[PDB]
């Protein structure tokens, strides 16, 4: 396929709540959940709760949800964050950046969720519902700790 599990993902250029251009490399030290969404997308608004739980539970473990939105307005992007109550790293995709980013990810449809590792590679994707949480938990949570004393 165009993209594959383990392939390096391009850098996204999204504007933060203040107005700074934040890239993917700036969070390139955690498992980055790249969510492609916008206020006009019906299904993204449905999986918001799952992402919200996932972000708050894994942010400290070593994970971060990078929500990329590029709706009609910045005001509406801000509005959508208030609507969804989606408290995570939301970025406003620059209208030109959208073109490259969406295309290059082999993206011609929405929604779409990909799991990027700290090395910026798409480890997994198409994670659905609570499974996106469960899959991050599946990998990072435990069973690789080793319990070197006996329990820890």
């Amino acid at each position: 396929m165009s993209l594959a599990t383990g392939s390096v993902a391009p850098a996204i250029t999204g504007i933060d709540l203040k107005g700074n251009s934040v890239s993917l490399n700036d969070f390139k030290g955690k498992y980055v959940l790249v969510d492609f969404w916008f206020a006009g997308c019906s299904w993204c608004r449905k999986e918001t709760p799952y992402l919200l739980k996932t972000y708050n539970a894994f942010k400290d473990k070593g994970f971060t949800i990078y929500g990329v939105s590029t709706d009609r307005r910045e005001e509406d992007w801000k509005k959508a964050i208030e609507e969804d109550k989606s408290y995570w790293n939301q970025v406003l995709l620059q209208k030109d950046d959208v073109k490259d980013v969406l295309e290059s990810y082999c993206i011609v449809g929405f929604p779409h969720i990909i799991l990027v590792d700290p090395e910026g590679k798409i480890v997994a994707k198409e994670l659905r519902g609570d499974d996106l949480y469960n899959t991050v938990e599946k990998f990072v949570n435990g069973a690789k700790e080793g319990h070197h004393h006996h329990h820890h």
